Protein backbone atom coordinates (compact mmCIF):
# COMPACT_ATOMS: atom_id res chain seq x y z
CA UNK A 1 0.00 0.00 0.00
CA UNK A 2 0.89 3.69 0.11
CA UNK A 3 0.25 5.33 3.43
CA UNK A 4 0.01 9.08 3.61
CA UNK A 5 0.72 10.72 6.91
CA UNK A 6 -2.20 12.98 7.70
CA UNK A 7 -3.32 10.41 10.32
CA UNK A 8 -1.00 8.23 12.41
CA UNK A 9 0.22 5.35 10.35
CA UNK A 10 -1.44 2.56 12.34
CA UNK A 11 -1.59 -0.92 10.80
CA UNK A 12 -2.95 -4.16 12.27
CA UNK A 13 -0.37 -6.79 13.27
CA UNK A 14 -0.84 -10.39 14.22
CA UNK A 15 1.46 -11.85 16.85
CA UNK A 16 0.74 -14.81 19.08
CA UNK A 17 -2.46 -15.38 17.16
CA UNK A 18 -3.68 -12.03 18.43
CA UNK A 19 -4.46 -8.88 16.39
CA UNK A 20 -3.03 -5.62 17.74
CA UNK A 21 -2.61 -2.10 16.40
CA UNK A 22 0.88 -0.71 15.91
CA UNK A 23 2.49 2.52 14.64
CA UNK A 24 4.81 2.31 11.63
CA UNK A 25 7.73 4.34 12.93
CA UNK A 26 10.74 5.24 10.80
CA UNK A 27 12.23 7.17 13.75
CA UNK A 28 12.45 3.93 15.78
CA UNK A 29 15.54 1.70 15.38
CA UNK A 30 13.71 -1.23 16.94
CA UNK A 31 10.24 -2.73 17.38
CA UNK A 32 8.69 -2.45 20.92
CA UNK A 33 5.37 -3.94 21.89
CA UNK A 34 3.27 -3.32 25.01
CA UNK A 35 3.48 -5.77 27.88
CA UNK A 36 2.76 -9.22 26.61
CA UNK A 37 4.08 -12.74 27.11
CA UNK A 38 6.08 -14.15 24.26
CA UNK A 39 7.79 -17.56 23.90
CA UNK A 40 11.34 -18.32 24.96
CA UNK A 41 14.17 -16.64 26.82
CA UNK A 42 14.73 -12.88 26.94
CA UNK A 43 17.82 -10.59 27.23
CA UNK A 44 17.75 -7.14 28.76
CA UNK A 45 17.78 -3.87 26.80
CA UNK A 46 17.54 -0.16 27.44
CA UNK A 47 16.22 2.03 24.70
CA UNK A 48 16.10 5.81 24.83
CA UNK A 49 13.79 8.27 23.17
CA UNK A 50 12.33 11.61 24.12
CA UNK A 51 11.91 11.87 27.88
CA UNK A 52 14.58 9.29 28.64
CA UNK A 53 15.22 5.55 28.68
CA UNK A 54 12.99 2.57 29.36
CA UNK A 55 14.17 -0.96 30.25
CA UNK A 56 12.65 -3.53 27.91
CA UNK A 57 12.75 -7.32 27.25
CA UNK A 58 14.36 -8.51 24.00
CA UNK A 59 12.95 -11.63 22.33
CA UNK A 60 14.54 -12.97 19.14
CA UNK A 61 13.22 -14.76 16.05
CA UNK A 62 9.58 -13.89 16.76
CA UNK A 63 7.04 -14.24 13.92
CA UNK A 64 5.00 -11.08 13.48
CA UNK A 65 2.68 -10.35 10.55
CA UNK A 66 2.42 -6.74 9.42
CA UNK A 67 -0.40 -6.06 6.88
CA UNK A 68 -0.33 -9.70 5.86
CA UNK A 69 3.44 -9.56 5.40
CA UNK A 70 5.30 -12.03 7.57
CA UNK A 71 8.48 -10.87 9.24
CA UNK A 72 10.45 -13.01 11.72
CA UNK A 73 12.69 -10.84 13.85
CA UNK A 74 13.68 -9.23 17.16
CA UNK A 75 10.83 -7.78 19.19
CA UNK A 76 11.25 -5.79 22.43
CA UNK A 77 8.58 -5.79 25.15
CA UNK A 78 8.18 -3.05 27.66
CA UNK A 79 6.20 -0.10 28.99
CA UNK A 80 5.87 1.71 25.65
CA UNK A 81 2.85 3.99 25.15
CA UNK A 82 1.96 2.42 21.75
CA UNK A 83 3.05 -0.69 19.86
CA UNK A 84 5.84 0.56 17.57
CA UNK A 85 7.12 -1.17 14.45
CA UNK A 86 10.64 0.18 13.85
CA UNK A 87 13.32 -0.10 11.21
CA UNK A 88 14.50 -3.66 11.90
CA UNK A 89 11.15 -5.00 10.72
CA UNK A 90 10.27 -2.23 8.25
CA UNK A 91 13.28 -3.21 6.13
CA UNK A 92 12.07 -6.81 6.15
CA UNK A 93 8.65 -5.99 4.68
CA UNK A 94 10.19 -3.72 2.07
CA UNK A 95 9.12 -0.37 3.36
CA UNK A 96 10.45 2.91 1.91
CA UNK A 97 9.84 6.65 2.46
CA UNK A 98 9.01 8.55 -0.72
CA UNK A 99 8.66 12.19 -1.82
CA UNK B 1 13.89 10.68 -3.30
CA UNK B 2 13.15 7.10 -2.24
CA UNK B 3 14.72 6.73 1.14
CA UNK B 4 15.34 3.17 2.40
CA UNK B 5 15.43 2.33 6.10
CA UNK B 6 18.63 0.29 6.53
CA UNK B 7 20.07 3.44 8.18
CA UNK B 8 18.24 6.16 10.18
CA UNK B 9 16.41 8.38 7.67
CA UNK B 10 18.50 11.53 8.20
CA UNK B 11 18.25 14.42 5.71
CA UNK B 12 19.39 18.09 5.65
CA UNK B 13 16.97 20.78 6.69
CA UNK B 14 17.28 24.57 6.75
CA UNK B 15 15.53 26.71 9.34
CA UNK B 16 16.61 30.19 10.41
CA UNK B 17 19.25 30.18 7.69
CA UNK B 18 20.94 27.32 9.52
CA UNK B 19 21.61 23.98 7.85
CA UNK B 20 20.80 21.13 10.30
CA UNK B 21 20.44 17.37 10.02
CA UNK B 22 17.19 15.88 11.08
CA UNK B 23 15.19 12.66 11.21
CA UNK B 24 12.15 11.88 9.03
CA UNK B 25 9.99 10.31 11.66
CA UNK B 26 6.60 8.91 10.72
CA UNK B 27 6.05 8.00 14.35
CA UNK B 28 6.22 11.63 15.50
CA UNK B 29 3.03 13.75 15.47
CA UNK B 30 5.03 16.98 15.80
CA UNK B 31 8.33 18.45 14.76
CA UNK B 32 10.75 18.85 17.65
CA UNK B 33 14.05 20.56 17.15
CA UNK B 34 17.02 20.95 19.49
CA UNK B 35 17.26 24.07 21.67
CA UNK B 36 17.67 27.13 19.33
CA UNK B 37 16.28 30.76 19.19
CA UNK B 38 13.44 31.46 16.81
CA UNK B 39 11.47 34.55 15.76
CA UNK B 40 8.22 35.04 17.54
CA UNK B 41 6.65 34.33 20.82
CA UNK B 42 6.14 30.74 22.03
CA UNK B 43 3.47 28.84 24.02
CA UNK B 44 4.87 26.20 26.35
CA UNK B 45 3.78 22.57 25.74
CA UNK B 46 4.39 19.12 27.24
CA UNK B 47 4.96 16.39 24.69
CA UNK B 48 5.53 12.75 25.55
CA UNK B 49 8.06 10.38 24.07
CA UNK B 50 9.20 6.87 24.98
CA UNK B 51 10.79 7.73 28.32
CA UNK B 52 8.08 10.17 29.42
CA UNK B 53 7.38 13.89 28.93
CA UNK B 54 9.54 16.94 28.16
CA UNK B 55 8.68 20.63 28.21
CA UNK B 56 9.03 22.35 24.83
CA UNK B 57 8.50 25.79 23.44
CA UNK B 58 5.97 25.87 20.59
CA UNK B 59 6.48 28.33 17.70
CA UNK B 60 3.84 28.56 14.95
CA UNK B 61 4.09 29.52 11.27
CA UNK B 62 7.74 28.45 10.80
CA UNK B 63 9.26 27.65 7.37
CA UNK B 64 11.69 24.69 7.11
CA UNK B 65 13.42 23.57 3.90
CA UNK B 66 13.48 19.74 3.55
CA UNK B 67 15.55 18.47 0.57
CA UNK B 68 14.56 21.53 -1.44
CA UNK B 69 10.89 21.38 -0.56
CA UNK B 70 9.46 24.17 1.57
CA UNK B 71 6.93 23.41 4.32
CA UNK B 72 5.44 25.73 6.98
CA UNK B 73 3.99 24.64 10.30
CA UNK B 74 4.37 24.35 14.06
CA UNK B 75 7.79 23.63 15.36
CA UNK B 76 8.53 22.70 18.96
CA UNK B 77 11.94 23.50 20.40
CA UNK B 78 13.30 21.62 23.42
CA UNK B 79 15.74 19.09 24.96
CA UNK B 80 15.62 16.39 22.31
CA UNK B 81 18.73 14.35 21.44
CA UNK B 82 18.09 14.44 17.70
CA UNK B 83 16.13 16.81 15.35
CA UNK B 84 12.83 15.28 14.31
CA UNK B 85 10.56 16.08 11.39
CA UNK B 86 7.15 14.70 12.19
CA UNK B 87 3.89 14.17 10.34
CA UNK B 88 2.86 17.81 10.52
CA UNK B 89 5.60 18.78 8.14
CA UNK B 90 6.02 15.43 6.38
CA UNK B 91 2.59 15.77 4.80
CA UNK B 92 3.41 19.22 3.33
CA UNK B 93 6.34 17.83 1.38
CA UNK B 94 4.36 14.92 0.11
CA UNK B 95 5.99 12.12 2.06
CA UNK B 96 4.58 8.61 2.04
CA UNK B 97 5.42 5.15 3.34
CA UNK B 98 5.31 2.47 0.66
CA UNK B 99 5.59 -1.32 0.88
C1 LIG C 1 6.58 14.17 19.20
C2 LIG C 1 7.67 13.17 19.63
C3 LIG C 1 8.80 13.33 18.85
C4 LIG C 1 8.02 13.57 21.00
N1 LIG C 1 7.10 11.87 19.54
C5 LIG C 1 7.56 10.70 19.95
O1 LIG C 1 8.61 10.58 20.57
C6 LIG C 1 6.73 9.49 19.62
C7 LIG C 1 6.15 8.95 20.91
N2 LIG C 1 5.32 7.71 20.93
C8 LIG C 1 4.57 7.43 22.16
C9 LIG C 1 3.46 8.37 22.65
C10 LIG C 1 3.74 9.17 23.74
C11 LIG C 1 2.73 10.02 24.20
C12 LIG C 1 1.48 10.03 23.57
N3 LIG C 1 1.12 9.25 22.47
C13 LIG C 1 2.19 8.43 22.06
C14 LIG C 1 6.13 6.66 20.49
C15 LIG C 1 7.00 6.95 19.28
N4 LIG C 1 7.55 8.32 19.15
C16 LIG C 1 8.20 8.44 17.86
C17 LIG C 1 9.69 8.10 17.87
O2 LIG C 1 9.77 7.83 16.50
C18 LIG C 1 10.80 9.10 18.23
C19 LIG C 1 12.28 8.66 18.25
C20 LIG C 1 13.22 9.82 18.61
C21 LIG C 1 14.65 9.40 18.64
C22 LIG C 1 15.26 8.75 17.56
C23 LIG C 1 16.58 8.34 17.65
C24 LIG C 1 17.29 8.59 18.83
C25 LIG C 1 16.68 9.24 19.90
C26 LIG C 1 15.35 9.65 19.81
C27 LIG C 1 12.52 7.51 19.21
O3 LIG C 1 12.08 7.55 20.37
N5 LIG C 1 13.31 6.54 18.75
C28 LIG C 1 13.90 5.56 19.64
C29 LIG C 1 13.18 4.19 19.80
C30 LIG C 1 11.88 3.82 19.84
C31 LIG C 1 11.50 2.49 19.98
C32 LIG C 1 12.44 1.45 20.08
C33 LIG C 1 13.81 1.72 20.05
C34 LIG C 1 14.22 3.03 19.92
C35 LIG C 1 15.52 3.78 19.81
C36 LIG C 1 15.29 5.15 19.20
O4 LIG C 1 15.39 5.17 17.79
Amino acid sequence: PQITLWQRPLVTIKIGGQLKEALLDTGADDTVLEEMSLPGRWKPKMIGGIGGFIKVRQYDQILIEICGHKAIGTVLVGPTPVNIIGRNLLTQIGCTLNF
